[PDB]
């Protein structure tokens, strides 16, 4: 299947050279996997989630997405026109208050929640759950994204946008998942993006167009950007059988276009997220 016209990180990530525009990707899309996308929420009735967004958990007065944060990382997972995964199931989980604030607390429990409601669902091509978000380091933080990992969910979380290490902030610096940075349309690492032994994988995160509350659209930059690019990555790519949960972003390293970002320091993977697909 080929997207004409697409946002430029779709085009990027089914493209071995930047500049492209044709988003080319296998129309199997991510059908039967499951993407949780734990933020502020998700605008479901959105049109572009044609039915296959739902909430499934708030820890706050309300399931509805009053920031818009949610909706647009849960459209950069699974949208029609702006997802990389355009026929996965979406669920929502608002750990992030209508000001995309949170306590660590919830976070931790929200994670929890998706390690035990995927039992619930039918996914048959696996459960992969993603998380831009983040704040300092917290060992207990850390401990919940592993958890989650360990049982059965790929794990993508945003390294941080502090232009900084992604040792010293959470869940960035949890080992067992895979932490996130985020690149700009000219191969350089965001202006913005951490950095460190930590990260795994770059994907695009500066002028991301994607859905937004209020049945609109448009675009913002982050890390929280990049990762739901790699979310989407994996869900499609374990629809494909090419990979499991556990493995997917170890698969997604070994798979990545090597060596062509810039501004990359010295000890931190020059790995920009790649489908491979050939037509």
């Amino acid at each position: 299947a080929a997207q004409t016209n697409a946002p430029w990180g779709l085009a990027r990530i089914s493209s071995t050279s930047p500049g492209t525009s044709t988003y080319y990707y296998d129309e199997s899309a991510g059908q039967g996997s499951c993407v949780y996308v734990i933020d502020t929420g998700i605008e479901a009735s959105h049109p572009e989630f044609e039915g296959r967004a739902q909430m499934v958990k708030t820890y706050y007065y309300s399931s509805r997405d009053g920031n818009g944060h949610g909706t647009h990382c849960a459209g950069t997972v699974g949208s029609r026109t702006y997802g990389v995964a355009k026929k996965t199931q979406l669920f929502g989980v608002k750990v992030l208050d209508d000001n995309g604030s949170g306590q660590y607390s919830t976070i931790i429990a929200g994670m929890d929640f998706v390690a035990s409601d995927k039992n619930n669902r039918n996914c048959p091509k696996g459960v992969v759950a993603s998380l831009s978000l983040g704040g300092g380091y917290s060992s207990s933080v850390n401990s919940a994204a592993a958890r989650l990992q360990s049982s059965g969910v790929m794990v993508a979380v945003a390294a941080g946008n502090n232009n900084a290490d992604a040792r010293n902030y959470s869940p960035a610096s949890e080992p067992s998942v895979c932490t996130v940075g985020a690149s700009d349309r000219y191969d350089r690492r965001s202006s913005f993006s951490n950095y460190g032994s930590v990260l795994d994988i770059f994907g695009p995160g500066t002028d991301i167009l994607s859905t937004w509350i209020g049945g609109s659209t448009r675009s913002i930059s982050g890390t929280s950007m990049a990762t739901p690019h790699v979310a989407g990555l994996a869900a499609y790519l374990m629809t494909l059988g090419k990979t499991t949960a556990a493995s997917a972003c170890r698969y997604i390293a070994d798979t990545a276009n090597k060596g062509d970002l810039s501004n990359i320091p010295f000890g931190t993977v020059n790995l920009l997220a790649y489908n491979n697909y050939q037509a």
